[PDB]
């Protein structure tokens, strides 16, 4: 009949690993089964020890990490960000922790699985056969 909350939140981790270049973009999938309790979306890598914090929904000038998708919308449950300019220093282990609004600030909630990184050290030049023309 009048239902909005469809059980209870939970933090979805389909991308097991991610797997990008030093220097590239990676896409850290993430997306809630529900809205309630509501709160907003912070990253952490390595959650339980040595948690870094990756983005901050609520503020933070990040202009390596894109929205993949508007977050202003209207019940956008889709939480997955890229985080472009990708370092071997910043692999390891990305967790989606979904803070509850709370005060006088957020708390919290759940945690992401834990997507693992796989940042793959820069490439290299091709076989540089002499500088030339094409000879016998």
């Amino acid at each position: 009949g009048s239902s909005g909350s469809s059980g209870e939140l939970q933090v979805i981790q389909p991308e097991k690993s991610v797997s990008v270049a030093a220097g590239e973009s990676a896409t850290l999938r993430c997306a809630m089964t529900s809205l309630i309790p509501v709160g907003p979306i912070m990253w952490f890598r390595g959650a339980g020890a040595g948690r870094e914090l990756i983005y901050n929904q609520k503020e933070g000038h990040f202009p390596r990490v894109t929205t993949v998708s508007e977050l202003t919308k209207r019940n956008n449950l889709d939480f997955s960000i890229s985080i472009s300019n990708i370092t071997p220093a910043d692999a390891g282990t990305y967790y989606c922790v979904k803070f509850r609004k709370g005060s006088p600030d957020d708390v919290e909630f759940k945690s992401g699985a834990g997507t693992e990184l796989s940042v793959r050290a820069k490439p290299s030049a091709p076989v540089v056969s002499g500088s030339g023309p094409s000879s016998g």
